[PDB]
């Protein structure tokens, strides 16, 4: 019963952790809500996502960090997330804690691997640390990370909402927001497309706070350095 | 007890499908008769991984076709393997034998992702029928296609290796093996790599029919299409 009679198209380039993880909740939530609405979907790696939107393949661009190189269009933060460590309930790690940045680097590791999805971090938090970590697996997704845990061949260390028991319970999750610091999930898109009602419900519901006047207004300041200092006072969820 | 002492390292830089679905069983076989082998593994996008054996910053790259751009190595075929439509119970294709390439089309589709993971064929075998297939989601994986077939974003289509009843039993699986033609996954690497003896064996146990004398022959062969050819006659694994 509840429709909004609203023509068009949204063309969204995420992701697989996003897609994974964000958006299946959002998705379906949209869907139901704008029939008339065509929704496309393109999964790739955060530097190709960030080259769709540019070049008019996509409207946003809900990835992370990644898409701070391109000073090409706008760039609105969503979201807050942090790491946590995957072992086998037979890993000494399983049993502590809480680890530590210089107990996670005597063990093989296998987090993500560079640009797609977070790392580094992880490299370069431990350049920080003077540390000189052995890095066996880097991976695109969790759900390759994990099947590698319990294969054994090092720690894991994913996003933490790629947990969840009883989808995942015979491994260990373990905290390490301490260890490491949040990484921000940004949604990226232009100046010249033209805002639709349904574009603004969707952003709101994948992020609470990104109302219109908090949209318009992120878009009113030409510059995505003084966004990202609209909400210095201003928290965001923590995944 | 059953232990090979050798000493070396193996770098493998492959997709998500091959490191999820093929891999796994292959990997904790490996390094449970040779402990000594320090096992790096890298995933990301077929044409990155291609660059990484290049140059030089792995060894072997498991993946699929993606790897003929790249001249620049010895390529060999491991096995063919073929697509499967995944969709909800309550959908129409569901109930139907078999379903045919006109029939997929009048449907909005969930697809792999162009270059990563054997789409086209897709928008190509179609181009071939003349059909205008609805694509709205193309993703990497088949873990994130699965997730928004049971959202109702589309049919999805993916790898039959992808699918398993009792990981995945609430979706129908069906054949489409008359409707695409098969991929062959390559493994590429350089003919400068000295080939170790845990390198030989690690070749014929993800692919029984690639042998020393195989392998050897092939290499000797200073041409992929003759290699290519020398498996006119030899029959390859089917998944
Ligand atoms: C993991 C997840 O919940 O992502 C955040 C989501 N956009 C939200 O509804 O807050
Ligand atoms: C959802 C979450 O975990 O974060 C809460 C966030 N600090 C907020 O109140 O906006
Ligand atoms: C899916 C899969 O079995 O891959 C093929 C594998 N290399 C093998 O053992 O034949
Ligand atoms: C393993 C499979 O399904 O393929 C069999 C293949 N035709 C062979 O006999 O080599």
């Amino acid at each position: 019963e509840h429709t909004w009679p609203d023509k068009g198209s949204l063309y969204i380039a995420t992701t697989h952790t996003q897609a994974r993880y964000a958006l299946p909740g959002v998705i379906k939530g949209f869907i139901e809500r704008y029939p008339r609405v065509s929704l496309h979907m393109h999964q790739g790696s955060p530097t190709q996502i960030a080259e769709a939107v540019s070049k008019g393949n996509a409207d946003f661009a809900i990835a992370t960090e990644a898409l701070h190189l391109y000073d090409d269009l706008v760039m609105l933060p969503c979201y807050h997330w942090n790491r946590s460590i995957v072992v086998t309930p037979d890993h000494p790690l399983a049993a502590t804690s809480s680890v530590t940045i210089e107990a996670l680097a005597q063990y093989p590791l296998v987090t993500y691997t560079f640009g797609f999805t977070g790392r580094s971090e992880l490299d370069t938090a431990f350049n920080r640390a003077g540390l000189t970590p052995r890095i066996v697996f880097t991976a695109t997704d969790a759900d390759v990370i994990k099947t590698y845990v319990r294969l054994g061949l090092g720690v894991g260390v994913i996003a933490s909402m790629a947990v969840d028991p009883l989808a995942d319970p015979d491994l260990v999750r373990i905290d390490a927001h301490d260890i490491f610091s949040h990484s921000t999930t940004k949604i990226g898109f232009r100046r010249s497309t033209f805002l639709r009602s349904y574009m603004y419900d969707f952003i709101q519901r994948f992020a609470p706070h990104l109302t219109r006047d908090v949209v318009d207004t992120a878009v009113a300041l030409r510059s995505n350095e003084e966004i990202e200092a609209m909400f210095q006072d201003i928290k965001l969820p923590e995944k």
